[PDB]
């Protein structure tokens, strides 16, 4: 059952269009940059960054589509700025495998990572580039992310089942 | 002698941005937040900053602004987010002297700092909350911050004499 | 009501002798330091600092009781590197009362803080230096330090009504 | 040539030994455990924290060496806390390449990573779990690492033509 919302609707809109100017900042614009969308929920994410970068410098960003389930669509890469996008980033073992799946289809400037929430337990060196939130959590609670396009709402929250 | 640039116009305007939001962000709104420029640049600092956010959450934000020296334009404070704005945070002794002044004209929920670039060389376990670009520095070096309103140009750089 | 228990007496030990050579580490030798400790318990912890301290460097470390009591013990501050002590950061005011009333004995050639858990919520544009833990918690939820000189035992746990 | 002194023999003493507490501080002591150093430094910095761990637990952590040329040496792997060791953390492609020759030996509980020297300029969303110094740099400076087995003596230093 649902214990408790960490973020609303308001939260996740700021949080995604802080993250959009982020983005823009440290790589001085877009250019050669490339979103790439996990699992479900992240090409959902990743859709909306483009759009919000969009709107502010006026270019747009291409948007691919990563499906990693196993391992455990085509776009640019080769020496451009792959970006990662994911909703939860939890033990990072689903960046790896996204990684080599990156790396498979070319050799890119360098890979970096957003995703909405960051829960920790990481068991992989591996760090979000770009984060939502950061949120507390024990490694049995559960993080539900629940974006309009897939589940009617915004609404990210914490579960134990 | 000018050494190295190391904020040019389009990177401090891309930070002052991001910093905007990021203000907005874990102010969940700009309601109770007041903007507190200290004597000169951060004055101008707490305008520019104060515009951005006008721009993107559609209502205005008081600004007042501190002469740290006189201390040896008032604004309201108490349960207010007071958000102190500085051009550099280096040694962190200003600040303090910054946090009294503002507590002298009441009692704030908050205090927070942002400052365009953080130096690093602290004296004091003070730390900004919000950063445009954190600059490693010697300490023998300078750190010179031009604005266009004082300077005729935006931009940050490190010298040496 | 306890709500958990976040540090038992093996990893307070060990987050101390970690900080005590993070310490040593971070002023590359103990030359012209102080260990002030607050209120009650920052006390206690200063002292197990200094004993640490002085195993691992052969060399002795002042040790001095700052009662913030005022703000919110004859020992060396001016021109040395004051050390403060805490057993919990919060929301940061009682760092601030602290850097009052060592600034009201001399004056440092810096301040630096050293606490046993940072809770969050910070209130004040404050940090701690070194941290044995950090431990997320919600507003309402309260934070019990335990030592066994004046609790019996060595444990840190989060309560809440 | 080499344009700075950023670590002496005391520094990387002090380092290094401050490394050791907070890995076993992490793991709650070192039980299953394994250090696996790669490149060649890697695997001396590697020896020294297995010496360092023994001399504060009591117990020997093994020690593993990865060669990674061939991807751009027993030890137990699968259900093992294995913690690479390298000597500068810079792309962060070795740590990569290091992850995928890890998880070929096996499946690790989990994989951390201890470098005496972050650099800066990741080009992949990896992070060090323990640092023994970040060491800012432009894209132009060289790191080099000089250990006493190798080289004559412990040094890290900033070079640049």
């Amino acid at each position: 059952m649902q214990k408790a919302v960490v973020m609303d609707e308001q939260a996740i809109r700021r949080a995604l269009t802080r993250i959009a100017h982020e983005i823009i900042e440290r790589n001085k614009g877009i250019d050669g940059c490339v979103l790439v969308g996990i699992k479900t929920r992240g090409i959902y994410l990743a859709r909306r960054l483009a759009e919000r970068i969009e709107q502010i410098e006026g270019a747009s960003v291409p948007v691919g589509e990563l499906d990693i389930t196993l391992y455990r669509v085509p776009f640019p890469v080769t020496e451009r700025n792959v970006i990662l996008v994911d909703d939860v980033l939890f033990t990072g073992r689903t960046v790896r495998a996204a990684m080599d799946a990156v790396m498979d289809l070319g050799r890119p400037a360098r890979i970096q990572l957003a995703v909405l929430v960051d829960r920790g337990h990481r068991e992989l060196p591996i760090r979000a580039d770009f984060v939502g939130k950061n949120v507390p959590t024990s490694r049995s609670e559960l993080i539900v992310v629940e974006l309009s396009e897939v589940d009617g709402i915004d609404q990210v929250s914490i579960h134990e089942k």
